[PDB]
């Protein structure tokens, strides 16, 4: 089954998921000199004041915080989107070294990690239906660089000890995702896919220009999670990122000049 190792990593995924070689795969390198300023793009509207986090889970390839998406509590709208998208979860991708870990790159520059906030289009009623649609999901991507600590991330960092191995989960209530956002909401956008299997091409990507800073002590605690389940040979959860895919017939648009 798929993963990020030598024998089951991204270069192998196409054998189980032929769409891995598709026309709108993610992530991509963002070439800042060929991205196109689009003045018709609206500002992002991020309404997270009513968010209700539920649980944090090690799913064997990442860790994720899940939210209550049974109502329009935490929604994303505006930008390139039509309609309302509800926040479902966030998770991270990170590296074994501070020079790698992000999935998207900017002028070939890799960041230490990348935060994905996954939202689904309420027009489709449930996330399972949305993944079958070209505009089903919107993923907000935020880069992490190593520097000063990010205080709003520390509650996540402090609980990772309790979900060290695959399948462990814990109650994780009253977490405010607004503490993870950069100051500016300037963004690039392009049509893309999930970066994990089944790699469905259902995502409007929104990648923020401004990275957030995290401390070396914060990101080191990511690197001590395990891919394996408890009682299996230990395997540190690092480099759980898919490399950049061909842009093919797509245009990256920028909201900022
Ligand atoms: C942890 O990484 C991810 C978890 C995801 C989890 N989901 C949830 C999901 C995905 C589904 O199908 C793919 C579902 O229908 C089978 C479904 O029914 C409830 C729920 C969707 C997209 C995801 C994308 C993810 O990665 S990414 N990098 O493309 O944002
Ligand atoms: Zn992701």
């Amino acid at each position: 089954h798929w993963g990020y190792g030598k024998h089951n990593g991204p270069e192998h995924w196409h054998k189980d998921f032929p769409i891995a070689k598709g026309e709108r795969q993610s992530p991509v390198d963002i070439d800042t000199h060929t991205a196109k300023y689009d003045p018709s793009l609206k500002p992002l509207s991020v309404s997270y004041d009513q968010a209700t986090s539920l649980r944090i889970l090690n799913n064997g390839h990442s860790f994720q915080v899940t939210f209550d998406d049974s109502q329009d509590k935490a929604v994303l709208k505006g930008g390139p989107l039509d309609g309302t998208y509800r926040l479902l979860q966030f998770h991270f991708h990170w590296g074994s070294l501070d020079g790698q870990g992000s999935e998207h790159t900017v002028d070939k520059k890799k960041y230490a990690a990348e935060l994905h906030l996954v939202h689904w289009n309420t027009k489709y009623g449930d996330v399972g239906k949305a993944v079958q649609q070209p505009d089903g999901l919107a993923v907000l991507g935020i880069f992490l660089k190593v520097g000063s600590a990010k205080p709003g991330l520390q509650k996540v960092v402090d609980v990772l000890d309790s979900i060290k191995t695959e399948g462990k989960s814990a109650d994780f209530t009253n977490f405010d995702p607004r503490g993870l956002l950069p100051e500016s909401l300037d963004y690039w956008t392009y049509p893309g896919s999930l970066t994990t299997p089944p790699l469905a091409e259902c995502v409007t990507w929104i990648v923020l220009k401004e990275p957030i800073s995290v401390s070396s002590e914060q990101v080191l605690k990511f690197r001590k999670l395990n891919f394996n389940g408890e009682g299996e040979p230990e395997e540190l959860m690092v480099d759980n990122w898919r490399p950049a895919q061909p842009l093919k017939n797509r245009q990256i648009k920028a909201s900022f000049k």
